[PDB]
């Protein structure tokens, strides 16, 4: 019985809050060098054990929620946003069943509807950008993906309900994913806290309309919303309008920022490497045809450089930078015993550029997978959508959304850095955004 | 006409204060990577331009004080501590004459007196350490250096006055060297300013009577104090007691924490590398004889290995991390022009560790000066004592003090890391101290 190596700190309560908050990746890498794959440190009165590399990460991924708990650590910020009865407000096994319902709605038949739907929105959004200029790509992508995600994961009913003042209510909901919502108790009246809670009530209320609007129309519509309204537990109990609305919010959030971010980054990687940008466009012609017809799901499967470009963007910029659990029981990894109380953590980001197992780690090189790599060489070195019980379900949909958008975007425009500026990473938010994400764009 | 590359910060007033504050060398080397030898950034509403590498630092080192001025940047810290009419409170030509006088005291005749003074102080101090144990070297060293530096630089009369009270007065003065004193206006009253001011008066008062008393006795004492009492500007004008008192405070502050931090680090470099440590002890025997007799200045010149260990310590841990100037007129380096108003900096630490010119840069290797190295291969790669008009005058004394101390310390003890711990650097203060500088020791064979 032995404790993970502990990283002592000068500052009594803050701990490593300032060094880690400043640049978590450098911090975690420096710690990996000095202390190894399993270590502890204190931030803001809380102790964190991190698991780095595949072997160590294995513990968090392979474990039961009974032993490494996700609600204990997420409820604080998620439950106020998504709502009661949904996600981390219920016991895990109840959650899994809701996960299976959402899974059902994410299949090839729906994805075939999604492709053309997203393609139209993309084309129609970018009518405002004209033939050339300099605009913020991430904000454009943020707005577009709020349109595409809603169109696909919510109904046409809800998509037709989106205006300026609804995006504001979504923005209010984003402000729930904060530094402060995690650390500070909910009973404090902060600006962001009231802002968020106001929007939750409103948007639940807006979803109540559209659920009622569809529950009553007879036209057989087969999208994701229908899948939810039709589903049932092992019980045989259908979902309450509340439950449904709860998981509609969870879909909107999961599906929006994780794809805007990633799309935005890939933009800058492709603008920095103009040869690779050219090859992606060439592959568009080679696969789909020189006449560039509207996109099909079946064509997507064959855009393999684009696919690896997305694989590689997610490698160097996974939007979920950290996974967390609470140790409810003692757990053993690498010979260390993590005591109950620690928040146990894995970082895809660190794992995915770890010097031990990636060649030219900081290089944007989608051909790395066409060689030997730990993404197939190792279990948990490449892990942007997690693994085990808490593993993602949006991977196919996120690949469809991003793929369609960038196909359309490369068809519209050639992209370039402004004065060679490659954006750095903003760590002031759990939304990890590119700093000043403005690209130059020529018509193709 | 082009200004240096500038590093932007989101944070409005503070700018890079946190990123620089936390790890300056890390910050500066990453900046070197992205931007090159010359760049500018801002902290707490001040803009800094750094000159990294021999070629760039040549600007600061070669420049005249009118162009790149030190009073403008040092005075707020310095004058309150040393007092008026001294150092950076007077125009630079006046300071040079002052430096010339101090220099004339730092000669071989006095250094020979110093050796046997310092050795005795060292032997006597470390009697409280006993056969073995675990103690805080850095604390022991600063305590010791206060005694040795006073004895050598102030004289026997002042050293006999050194008690618990006076040690506290000096520590209050040290408190004047805060980042706070550099940033915040002097009419504010933090606890530490009051202390600095009160202690400045009480120390001057002590030095006054000490100066008075020797100006009177007939004992022909040939030391650094007498050199000051007998000195004269080109004028013909001798120093007033307040000037003598000033530079005496200057001397103790100067010759104290520079030697104590450097000695402490060397302790840790020697404890980390045990076969190096033993070779140093063998050198003692090989040079001074097997009997290990009392140290002499002459013997110190032939301790080449210990010399290079100090040289190498100063290379990796120079006590003065940043030298600074105010730009009064515009200056040009590497094609860039620094506007008047920027604070222009060099860091010996960064220069002395630069991938480009240092083979295995982070390695403590005293024998690197027996190969081809940039200390002789370049101009300003190795500059722990500065260069140009503001060049240090204390190097020879520093070496005498540290060699004598560590020579003795090696004869007395063998040193070890506690649990393989090597202290990291404390940056929260201007005395760049080692973290938890406790060392293991046992009586040497
Ligand atoms: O000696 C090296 C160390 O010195 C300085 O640390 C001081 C620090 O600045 C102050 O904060 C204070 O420490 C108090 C601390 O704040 C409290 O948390 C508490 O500490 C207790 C721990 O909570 C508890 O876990 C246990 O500690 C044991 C560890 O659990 C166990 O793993 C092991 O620790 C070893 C580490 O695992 C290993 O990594 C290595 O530690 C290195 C550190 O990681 C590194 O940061 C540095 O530490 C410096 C530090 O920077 C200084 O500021 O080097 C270390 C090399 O040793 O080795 C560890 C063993 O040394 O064992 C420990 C038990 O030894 O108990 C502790 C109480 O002991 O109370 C503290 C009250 O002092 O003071 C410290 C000491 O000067
Ligand atoms: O633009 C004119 C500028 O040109 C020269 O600077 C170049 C520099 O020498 C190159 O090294 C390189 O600099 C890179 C830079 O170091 C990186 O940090 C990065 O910068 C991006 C930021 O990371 C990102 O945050 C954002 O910047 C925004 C700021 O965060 C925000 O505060 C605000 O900027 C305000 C400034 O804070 C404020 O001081 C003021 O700035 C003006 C300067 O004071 C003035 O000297 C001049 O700068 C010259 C510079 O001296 C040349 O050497 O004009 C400045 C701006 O007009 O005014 C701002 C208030 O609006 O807004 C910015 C958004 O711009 O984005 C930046 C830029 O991508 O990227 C750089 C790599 O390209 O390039 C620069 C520029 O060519
Ligand atoms: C690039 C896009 C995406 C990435 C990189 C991503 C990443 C992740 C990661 C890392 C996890 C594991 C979290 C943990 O273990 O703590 C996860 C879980 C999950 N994701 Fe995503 N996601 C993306 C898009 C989506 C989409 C579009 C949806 C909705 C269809 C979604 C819904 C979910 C759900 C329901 C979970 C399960 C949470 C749990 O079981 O505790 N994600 N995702
Ligand atoms: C190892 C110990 C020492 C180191 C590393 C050191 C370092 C330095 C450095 C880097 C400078 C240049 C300052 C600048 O340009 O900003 C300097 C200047 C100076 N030092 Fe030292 N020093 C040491 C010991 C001493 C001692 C013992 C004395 C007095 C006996 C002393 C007195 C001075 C003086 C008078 C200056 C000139 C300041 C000026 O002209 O602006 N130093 N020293
Ligand atoms: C203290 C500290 O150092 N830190 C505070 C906590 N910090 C953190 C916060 C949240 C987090 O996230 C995990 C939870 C919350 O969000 C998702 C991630 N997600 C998003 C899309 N797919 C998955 C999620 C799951 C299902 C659904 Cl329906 C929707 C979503 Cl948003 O899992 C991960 C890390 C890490 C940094
Ligand atoms: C904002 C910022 O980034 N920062 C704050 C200011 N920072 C700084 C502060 C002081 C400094 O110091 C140079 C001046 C001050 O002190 C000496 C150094 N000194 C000591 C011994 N030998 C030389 C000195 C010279 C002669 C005599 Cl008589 C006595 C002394 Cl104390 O020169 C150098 C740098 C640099 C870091």
């Amino acid at each position: 019985v032995k404790s993970p190596p502990y990283i002592f700190s000068p500052i009594p309560f803050l701990g490593h809050a300032i060094a880690f908050g400043k640049s978590p990746i450098e911090f975690l890498e420096n710690a990996y060098e000095k202390y190894g794959p399993v270590f502890s440190f204190t931030m803001v009165g809380k102790t964190f054990t991190y698991l780095l590399g595949s072997d160590a990460a294995a513990l968090l991924f392979n474990s039961k929620n009974e032993d490494l708990n996700a609600e204990d650590v997420y409820s604080r910020l998620t439950t106020p946003v998504f709502g009661k009865g949904v996600a981390y407000d219920v016991p895990n096994p109840v959650f899994l069943e809701q996960k299976k319902m959402l899974k059902s709605g994410l299949n090839i038949a729906h994805f075939k509807q999604h492709v053309s739907i997203i393609e139209k929105e993309t084309k129609e959004y970018f009518e405002s950008w004209g033939e050339s200029g300099e605009k913020n790509v991430f904000e454009a992508l943020s707005e577009l993906i709020i349109l595409t995600a809603s169109h696909c994961l919510h109904g046409k009913e809800i998509r037709s309900q989106l205006n300026e003042k609804v995006a504001q209510l979504y923005a209010d909901l984003d402000g729930g994913f904060s530094h402060a919502a995690w650390l500070l108790p909910g009973w404090l009246p902060l600006p962001s806290f009231r802002r968020r809670d106001r929007a939750h009530r409103e948007i639940k209320d807006i979803f109540y309309k559209a659920i009622q609007k569809r529950r009553q129309s007879q036209e057989k519509i087969d999208d994701i919303l229908q899948t939810l309204l039709d589903a049932t537990y092992k019980d045989g109990r259908p979902l309450t309008d509340d439950e449904v609305a709860g998981m509609l919010i969870g879909l909107l959030l999961a599906g929006q920022h994780t794809s805007s971010t990633t799309s935005a980054w890939m933009g800058f990687f492709l603008a920095r490497d103009k040869t690779l940008q050219k090859k992606c466009y060439l592959e568009q012609k080679t696969v789909c045809g020189e006449n560039l017809p509207p996109l099909t799901y079946d064509q997507l499967k064959d855009l393999n450089l684009l696919d690896r470009c997305i694989k590689e963007t997610l490698r160097l910029r996974p939007p979920i930078m950290i996974m967390m659990r609470m140790a409810r029981t003692p757990q053993t990894v690498a010979g260390y015993t993590i005591p109950p109380g620690h928040q146990v953590c894995v970082s895809p980001t660190v794992n995915q550029r770890l010097k031990d197992s990636w060649v030219e780690r900081l290089d944007f090189n989608p051909d790395r997978y066409l060689q030997d790599n730990p993404a197939s060489g190792e279990k948990f070195a490449y892990v942007p959508f997690g693994a085990g019980r808490h593993r993602c379900i949006g991977e196919n949909f996120a690949y469809v959304q991003i793929k369609t958008i960038w196909s359309t975007m490369l068809r519209l425009y050639e992209f370039d850095l402004i004065d060679g500026y490659f954006p750095t990473v903003n760590y002031t938010t759990m939304i990890h955004t590119p700093e000043n994400p403005v690209i130059r764009y020529k018509r193709r």
